[PDB]
């Protein structure tokens, strides 16, 4: 059969799931933790989140992470990817304001627990919360210094290599770049909110030409010094560091050769962005041509320590896209800074079908084939390095006028099916010379999903807010146990 | 070096509808400069005003003396079994004024419908190029040629011209090249400025530096483009039959990455586009590539949709011109660089030695010329699944023999062009290897026919399959390659 078999890849092989601090902590005040941009973004603009609501609570992790480390036990995964609130550790975002014990010991003990149980840990240092308190001091990402951000992200690394560098082996310095910068600057959906005027978003008096540009470079510049500060005295022989890229699928729209252009340039503002800074030190040449002086350029210095800037690289895969040509011409100009790819990118094929099927959200269409060809690219044209799809999955949709019985809500066949195809597609790739390592099902657990809010489960976990946020295993979560059960059985 | 019997040619390894032939060009055969009323050109008035400009400081002011050997010329295509011969016009010679009232010159008038009469006595099929770089010096005067800043005027008189070849030709001229080469002259006459006027940008070696080596090649490529456009639309609506085609001739020197990095791969891809696509593109889809608009930005002018509606698809065939090829090297955009020719800004050096320190293929004897017929085939697959895959015909192919007064070049040797048959016969199969694989190429054309002026190298190098000794009254005499094409075609 082509159902996925634990058989199917290497011994040393990884599979587990992956959540993030702000969609599954809550306790967003408590026991000293900082507010957050997110905290901010929410509790102003409840109208800019789906339906209205905030992550006070979300999957309350911070008080029920020993049922999160059980679960996960039980399924038998081998690791469990979760990030760690900048906030809830420095809650001034700085090493003037302090560091926060609670902090530090909650996500000890989470560390420690997983370990205990034979769970490798993946932390991803920083997963969108930024301390609010450096965003008023200076706008956080949008530090126009290139220092401010710089120093106290590198010191946040640093906090976080001296408390859990002796426990942690694997280490992701930023989640997806490329959504972050585009969604909280470009198209101003995600916290502070920030877009160009005429575009529609809580604060439209920023420029989503040049402000989501401004950000990606200092999140590269902060990557290089997190790196290079890890290298110089953290580094271990069995330890990796690199971050993980969300990325579409790209396919070109026609027949025509300018659309097979067009892809090109696709893939390289949606992942070639920060990925060929770090491979290389220096952002796509396509981007260069295109944005111009609104790109940032690196000093010698800067291109030196991001070259070569990880031991291993995350690639969050959910679905794919058409690429469409637009000519350089007097009658085009870009608006939003993912326009300077000169292309749009379609669901819709031209025969009016969409590119796969339909998993319920707005945007996830599965379309497996696109991840080959991602792992087809990594290989041949990145230097085929080390990859840990580090997020993957759909989200049912529930609201309020449109109730997701519980019942139906944990037999989500259509997340299992999606799950297995993926990774059956990783087979393939293994097969044709893919250097892949790793699979993370992204969301444990149901959580608060940004402006989506709670409109959208993505868990192989239910979790039932209506009642003290009781864990549930879905079909999916119970067909990943037995996935588990063994490396190699015997008789799948 | 030479190999094979089992893999030289052979004439029936192509169609019996294919096409085999030897080309020239006026400037640099015909000679009689200023003769029955001939108008000064381009070049006419480069080669005298500035003789160090030319590698031996030479002019073609007698060339070929093909004006008045023209007999021969047909004679020896017809003896070679040669299907074609691909020719231009001097559009001075025709018009001396280079202008609709400045009249039409009759003797010139006369002299290629003899010509073209002549070969189709013989059977040989002539291929016109109407323009080869050759433009009146009367026009440079006016309004400086194709650097027309109101791209109506070089429009207009470039029009004007061609009808006069269509008009007067077209009875018996089947097959049309509006240009030879646009890239090449652009690039080279207002880029780097080797060929006449010799602009370039200040502070730069050419005769004129005081142009704008980073514009002006645009400048002038849009025109041609512009009279190009125009040109094919007349004769379309006025002389167009079903069995007469026309085009133009691209000149392309093929790209190959430097190492195995991408960003090699992407320069390869930033090189095939200055060079080619430049003025393929145009013709094919009504726009520049991408890439250059992405990186000449506003120093490329853009296209109206009456012009860009009159670009799409003007042609019903396609030349290339086809040398040898280059490694392209990646060069970032970044602070520290900035492009100096127009060439620059594909941001790629184009090299001749390898990562591995070997040159592409073997030197063929001149400055640039290095043998690698994959480049070719390379080429073709391009054209096949990139472009459309028209029909296609190497108007040009073959080396220059160096032959300098320090370091001269005994006749016997020059006629034993063994190096010459080598290449030719290894480019000639390597057609027969791109037909198997799905090209649409119809023809080759042995580029000189006669040993001749070759523009800013002089008379330094011989390129024909055909001797001609300038000392002896122009006597042509059958080099090997020659001989060996004879026996292919009969």
């Amino acid at each position: 059969s082509e159902i996925p078999q634990r058989d199917w890849f290497p011994s040393d092989f990884t599979f587990g799931a992956a959540t993030s601090a702000y969609q599954i902590e809550g306790a967003w005040n408590e026991d000293g933790k900082g507010e957050s941009n997110w905290d901010h973004f929410c509790h102003n603009h409840p109208e800019r989140i789906l339906d209205g609501s905030n992550s006070d609570i979300g999957a309350n992790s911070y008080h029920m992470y020993k049922t999160d480390v059980r679960l996960l036990k039980e399924m038998g995964m081998d690791a469990y990817r979760f990030s760690i609130s900048w906030p809830r550790i420095l809650p001034k975002g700085t090493k003037e304001g302090g560091i926060n014990p609670d902090g530090i010991k909650y996500y000890r003990n989470l560390i420690n627990l997983l370990l205990e149980n034979g769970i490798e840990p993946y932390v991803t240092i920083f997963h969108w919360d930024v301390p609010q308190a450096l965003e008023e001091k200076y706008g956080g990402f949008l530090d126009k210094s290139h220092k401010s951000i710089v120093e106290d992200y590198t010191y946040f690394a640093k906090v976080c290599f001296d408390n859990f560098g002796d426990k942690v082996k694997n280490w992701l310095t930023f989640n997806e770049p490329q959504t972050f910068t585009s969604f909280s600057y470009g198209t101003g959906v995600f916290a502070p909110g920030r877009c160009s005027p005429g575009l529609d978003c809580a604060y439209p008096t920023g420029n989503s030409l040049v402000e989501p540009y401004t950000a990606g470079h200092n999140i590269l510049l902060a990557h290089a010094e997190a790196v290079d500060l890890y290298n110089k005295h953290y580094k271990r022989d069995d330890t990796r560091i690199g971050l993980a890229f969300d990325v579409m699928g790209r396919v070109p729209y026609g027949t025509s050769f300018l659309d097979k252009q067009a892809e090109e340039r696709s893939w390289d503002i949606n992942l070639g962005w920060f990925l060929e800074p770090v491979v290389r030190g220096d952002y796509p040449f396509s981007m260069r041509s295109l944005a111009r002086e609104r790109l940032p350029f690196f000093k010698d210095e800067q291109k030196e320590k991001l070259a070569g800037s990880y031991n291993m690289l995350g690639l969050n895969y959910y679905t794919s896209r058409f690429s469409k040509n637009i000519d350089i011409s007097p009658n085009y100009s870009p608006v939003l800074n993912t326009d300077d790819a000169y292309a749009s990118q379609e669901v819709n094929g031209p025969d009016g079908k969409p590119i796969g099927p339909p998993m319920g959200n707005p945007w996830i269409y599965m379309y497996p084939e696109g991840l080959k060809d991602l792992l087809m690219i990594m290989k041949n044209k990145y230097g085929n390095p080390p990859i840990y799809i580090t997020e993957n999955g759909i989200g049912d949709v529930d609201t309020k006028e449109t109730p997701l019985p519980m019942e139906a809500a944990l037999n989500d066949y259509k997340r299992l099916d999606y799950i297995q195809r993926h990774i059956a597609t990783l087979k393939e790739s293994i097969d044709l010379g893919s250097n892949v390592q790793g699979y993370f099902a992204w969301s444990l657990l149901d959580n608060f999903e940004w402006f989506a809010g709670f409109t959208e489960r993505y868990g192989i976990v239910y979790v039932d807010r209506n009642n003290n946020c009781t864990r549930y295993m879905k079909e999916s979560a119970k067909w990943l146990k037995e996935f588990n059960t063994a490396k190699k059985p015997s008789k799948k």
